[PDB]
């Protein structure tokens, strides 16, 4: 940890496309169509058959970027004849995606699997910088999901008396609010981009992610607060989980002595149902977009994402992983230990977590198995969620990540 953190404005605008397998990019035109806005814009538990989970849109949008963006970078007129999956751009500014001609003007673009793009090769983005910067958090979010072996990474940073001054008043203005609402409002505030490293929006987003995470893992709770603040949920690891911002006058307040940083990813596929992890993953992309962030350890990203200058390196910042169930269980263990619930209410809670994780393993397991089968056999099949492997359900290195995160209060 540099004592200052990541103060450098962003100067490199790299994009990493989604890995795909034997039958190409696991999307089609019906799925891509479904992601667009009323105005045809790709840049603007409510499940659907097409997108079963919250984490579905994240994956499916990474395929939309990978299909549509890397193919127009060739120049100023690329958009006139460019088409992919039956879609074409409306203008050089990539405002909207509409139906292509068929036959098209040129041969349709072929997405490439797990491939890097320098987005500054787009002449318009090289000259009108503010219009790349405003799209880049979306594009970075895709890039990071594609580079991750499992679920989405979080940017996790604490610093000496981090919630104070106007940042304190800001958190107090949100007393009793839901975490996901807070995240959506900040996304909302960032639309008109000007996000400077260490500015107000930046410091809010970083402090929100780590306040939340440290409550998610149980080390921050009502007996152990950051400048009074903590998130709470009545349930833990369960369908009903809902994190509310609370404030305490009279309980222990941590004394952060130094700056702390970690990248933390979700190992287990239940990340797909976790709205708070996903909302934290979205802020993470806005936070990372505005700066040059820590360089990833190579072992933290898939093979095709290694050794990208400014992004990944031998010796980079490690990516810690969390099995979500293990973490729910550990959170609960922290709550019993803090005297926040009885030892018997701890068991009830563990059992409702274990029980919910059972229904999610099975629902995702079947989505996986159907998707895998259909991807290999049905041409032009649209996968509904990022591919995973059954081993992602083990704890893995969860305990290592919990031990590191517990030091973030010191």
């Amino acid at each position: 940890i540099s004592e200052f953190g990541s103060t450098m404005a962003r100067a490199i605008y790299d994009f990493f496309s989604t890995p795909f397998g034997n039958r190409g990019l696991a999307t089609n035109r019906t799925q891509l169509s479904s992601l667009l806005s009323s105005s045809n814009s790709p840049w603007q538990i409510v499940s659907t058959p097409e997108a079963p989970y919250p984490g579905s849109l994240m994956y499916q949008e990474s395929m939309l970027h990978s299909a549509t963006v890397p193919g127009v970078l060739g120049s100023r007129d690329a958009w006139r004849t460019f088409n992919v999956f039956g879609l074409s751009w409306t203008d050089e500014g990539l405002s909207g995606l509409v139906a292509a001609q068929d036959p098209p003007p040129a041969a349709p673009y072929q997405p490439a699997s797990a491939q890097w793009s320098d987005l500054l090769n787009y002449p318009r983005w090289a000259n009108r910088r503010r219009e790349l910067q405003s799209k880049y958090p979306l594009l970075l979010r895709s890039t990071l999901l594609s580079a991750m072996r499992a679920g989405p990474v979080l940017y996790v940073e604490t610093w000496p008396n981090m919630i104070s001054g106007r940042l304190a008043d800001w958190f107090m203005s949100q007393y009793g609010n839901n975490f996901v609402d807070m995240c959506a409002r900040l996304t909302q505030s960032c639309s008109n981009m000007p996000v400077e490293p260490d500015g107000n929006y930046d410091q809010q987003m970083r402090a929100l992610i780590s306040l939340w995470l440290l409550s998610y893992i149980g080390v921050v709770n009502q007996t152990n607060t950051i400048s009074g603040f903590y998130f709470s949920s009545k349930t833990r690891g369960q369908a009903l989980d809902s994190w509310t911002l609370f404030y305490t006058t009279n309980t222990n307040r941590v004394q952060i002595t130094q700056r702390h940083f970690a990248y933390v990813c979700a190992r287990s596929p239940d990340w797909n149902v976790d709205k708070s992890w996903i909302a934290a993953a979205n802020l993470t992309a806005i936070v990372m977009a505005c700066r040059q962030p820590p360089v990833f350890a190579n072992q933290g990203v898939i093979n095709q994402a290694q050794n990208r200058p400014g992004f990944s390196m031998n010796g980079g910042t490690p990516v810690h992983e969390l099995n979500l169930l293990t973490t729910a269980q550990e959170c609960i263990r922290q709550w019993v230990m803090a005297g926040l619930v009885s030892a018997a209410k701890g068991q009830a809670l563990t059992q409702e977590a274990n029980d919910f994780s059972n229904l999610i393993q099975a629902d995702l397991g079947q989505i996986k198995a159907q998707d895998d089968a259909l991807y290999n056999q049905q041409p032009g099949y649209a996968r509904r969620i990022k591919p995973f492997v059954n081993g992602d359900w083990t704890p893995g290195m969860t305990a290592q990540a919990l031990a590191v995160l517990a030091t973030f209060t010191a």
